[PDB]
């Protein structure tokens, strides 16, 4: 069961989940609430590395990782972040997001960008019980056209799911959680497993 | 919850849901029904622009949208579609689907084709309460063989899941909502956003 | 409406829900259980066929699925499969899982796994009602980097959610139903539409 839209507007009413800035009423229709893009992102420098090994020694992940990836891209005024077919980009939406214990989030993309090619999530898309803060998306170009994308526009969506009680590890109190705190296009944290 | 079969069908018989044509009971099973792959396509023909911007200038990106964007693909009897590897392409269900006010869809794909490398949506699965209309696939092969497709194959599922109440601004009510009355391989309509 | 974590617990502790090994407590939280990458892989060998006609007729379907699949790739002691970004590979998770009738599963990826993107499902990542059986992974790498994956890794997260009742025909009970009894890296089986 997801909530209908009234009912989103209710919980955000009541302080029962928040999104800030809070969408218009013009956002929040049917079973979700639209999300827009934020204004950081990050590369991927293939050329220093050969590989990563997913679980490998911790020490030679995480040196990997620091050299692959960019530093954050912050865009001008204007300025366009343009996602060439069969580039992978980190980047982040504008809202932060906060969930209770007692509910999960899911985030779609939208029918407009995949008819592009737009992937907005590599398969995650789970938002968690507990989870407080901007989400960081995962973009791929899976089409035949360069893509500008500009901060602000309508990137995707939320639908939210009452669980069948309050979780009792949710994200914001488990131990080896890796990416609370999170505020921009934050990289990949597999070497914390 | 989602919908069980059974429930399914009591939904189609009561007449709130809606499939046309109606699949039979060997279709409908477990929280799924099987949708079918229409006979319209389209494809895209990038040698006529550089890029497109999503959130650019209205006439810019109408115009650019409509040189990309070939004739529509009108496959006769037993003629096939050949999706190559690296290409996307657009589809249609050969089902027209009808939600009511108070129901969200969610559009799967196939375990089979799956491991073949076919997607059927590209991070957008929504049929939003108040849906009309046949449903836009946005294929991608990312496989190594390219598959031939034709008209009437099984080509994904449908389940369906109650909303906490009717929706106030479903899909056929809402004045920006993009794709009610779709029977064909729309293109995107990402410049009326 | 999904199974919070001591939701989870509980449907394990009576045992009509199940997943062989159980993981630890440490491995279910909010939603979801985490679950891990097996042993048994499956690449293509494209170069012995031009296509696969997905709905051609049943013995030449046959024929060229067994032309291109590689036999199953077993990892010795300390070994790795290698990922390269634009191959698509099948897997399979080290946990069986067994839902019952009034029960469907959904498999995540990890956004750990999303930011190198690895996409773990292709488009297709429904657990039936009445599956019993290790799940069958559709590997892509979207991203720049080539990625090792070593058995044990944690490679994704099922949520589950209760049906509106029971599912008249689940999976298990139904007679052209494809994968019951499966326990390695199997191929499509798209030949038995
Ligand atoms: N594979 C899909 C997914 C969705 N849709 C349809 C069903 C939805 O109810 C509708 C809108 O989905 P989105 O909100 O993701 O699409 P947009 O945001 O691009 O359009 P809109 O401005 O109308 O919301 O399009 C479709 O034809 N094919
Ligand atoms: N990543 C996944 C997703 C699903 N499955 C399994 C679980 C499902 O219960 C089953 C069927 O999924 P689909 O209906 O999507 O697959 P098909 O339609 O191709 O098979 P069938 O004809 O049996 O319905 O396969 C799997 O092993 N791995
Ligand atoms: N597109 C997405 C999807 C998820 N998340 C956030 C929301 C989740 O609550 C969180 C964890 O998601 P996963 O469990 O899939 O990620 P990991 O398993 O890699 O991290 P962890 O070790 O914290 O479980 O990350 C995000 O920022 N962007
Ligand atoms: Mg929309
Ligand atoms: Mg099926
Ligand atoms: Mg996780």
């Amino acid at each position: 069961m997801r909530l209908c839209d009234r009912d989103i507007e209710a919980w955000l009413d009541e302080g029962r989940l928040s999104i800030n800035p809070r969408p218009p009423v013009e956002r929040i229709n049917g079973a979700t609430v639209d999300v827009r893009l934020g204004n950081k992102f990050r590369t991927f420098r293939g050329h220093t590395a050969a590989f990563i090994d997913l679980s490998g020694p911790k020490d030679e992940v995480s040196a990997a990782l620091d050299r692959v990836m960019s530093d954050e891209i912050v865009l001008d005024e204007g300025e366009a972040f343009y996602l060439h077919p069969g580039e992978l980009a980190l980047a982040v939406t504008l809202e932060s997001v906060t969930l209770p214990a007692d509910l999960v989030g899911w985030l779609d993309g939208r029918s407009s960008l995949a008819r592009l090619g737009l992937m907005v999530h590599v398969t995650a898309h789970r938002i968690d019980p507990g989870w407080s803060g901007c989400i960081v998306l995962a973009f791929y170009n899976s089409g035949k056209l360069p893509l500008a994308l500009r901060p602000g526009m309508l990137i995707g969506a939320l639908s939210f799911e009452p669980l069948s009680g309050p979780a009792v590890r949710p994200y914001n109190r488990r131990e080896d959680a890796k990416y609370r705190n999170q505020q921009g296009a934050v990289a990949s944290r597999i070497d914390k497993d």
